[PDB]
């Protein structure tokens, strides 16, 4: 099928292709902050949310590639070999469960409608060239 | 993070291992089920159901996995390197999505309270002797 | 001391007397089933029921002697003489552990007065030649003998 | 699973680690008091307790023991090899039953709050170093 896992929530991941690739935090970064905010949650038996339920699909995705990659890593031979795997994997794989774990934390931390008029207006700005372009950028806070 | 993705639902990975591996269908038979029976629902953009959300997500980790493994056998020379690979992700991974995708289409189909009745009783049934059972194994129908 | 550990539950050991070895699932089976169908009340810090109770103190036994006749077999210096070790053991203890697992599971899913009811129709079965008893053994099941969930 | 005996009388294996394994008597001893106090309770057919209920479970795993014991000991050759076996026996199987057995009987005979009352300040004492441990260890008792 052709499935996005975005328009449920309102967005499509061409307007989160809004946001370079340079944008999207660790995986490590992002399990950290889901781990500090969400986590009796997610660890929950309760459907407290869609985002809720997608972000632990998407754990649990990252849990199989990871134990996948470094399988194969353990039984291939080569190290450049394993590095570029992984390097491939940091590219394809590592970019999407970052956009997503970034899209429903951010969805969860502040809000679905806040997350899409942050990529209108981060698209705004990234499109302005730069001589036009103010340096203070779009950002998600809870303050001023 | 220790996340079940069964719980939210009311079942466990325990519960769906009391059951043989060897009863779960064929990936592509489950997405073709998926494909005819909820495919308008899968690429809507509602929130029409948990399990809805959460067979999105599982569909989209298996394109995923079979994209890297794809890459990876490509990138190997031996096809017995390949077949190590390829079992291994059967195996491993391809039954934790069989599970997944299984529990989601006949929760779906049939009632989350009817496929863990069905769970424990098929589970029963094949631990119990033959001589002392009903000698036709149980299965899930829409029809009277 | 002259302890019957079903006559608490309203049985005794000459009514499970009559069930033979065949009918018993294997150890195994049924502490996965258990595991399966009562681990969040066989873990918890509540008296959910004499059955859970019993069970508990079952599980705890056969994993002590699991453990003795695991040491015994592997300190034994001969592999010939392990195979009658667990003869023994899969013979007596075994069959007292899934005979006591069974009841007790079996009064949990179903009822104490339908395990009972089943053991006396099974009693009445078993006692009975084969010449004159129905072929087929009465059940005990969630399904029907159709077995098709709707 | 992982099953805790005491976590449904609201203790644990670790507030009964407290407790030595030399303090616990003798089997003979735990079954000879629960004889003489219970055994027209555990010979009756009612859940008089959950105490009751375990005692006769353990009671039972008890005699299942002695019994695959003697059993292997018969079986066996070697007296080293026997005393081995039952050292072995009266280390591990022997010390969890009459940390069981002494759990029920004493709470049928004095409280269950009581017992774990008894846990925490036996604790204390055995903590306390020897140049301020008093001799006289707490002891279960009514009057």
């Amino acid at each position: 099928m052709d499935i996005d896992p975005y328009k449920e929530f309102g967005a499509t991941v061409e307007l989160l292709s809004f946001l370079p690739s340079d944008f999207f935090p660790s995986v490590r970064d992002l399990l950290d902050t889901a781990s500090a905010l969400y986590r009796e949650a997610l660890e929950s038996p309760e459907h407290c949310s869609p985002h809720h339920t997608a972000l632990r699909q998407a754990i649990l995705c990252w849990g199989e590639l990871m134990t996948l990659a470094t399988w194969v890593g353990v039984n291939l031979e080569d190290p450049a070999s394993r590095d570029l795997v992984v390097s491939y994997v940091n590219t394809n794989m590592g970019l999407k469960l970052r956009q997503l774990l970034w899209f429903h934390i951010s969805c969860l931390t502040f809000g679905r409608e806040t997350v899409i008029e942050y990529l209108v207006s981060f698209g705004v700005w990234i499109r302005t060239p730069p001589a036009y372009r103010p340096p203070n950028a779009p950002i998600l806070s809870t303050l001023p």
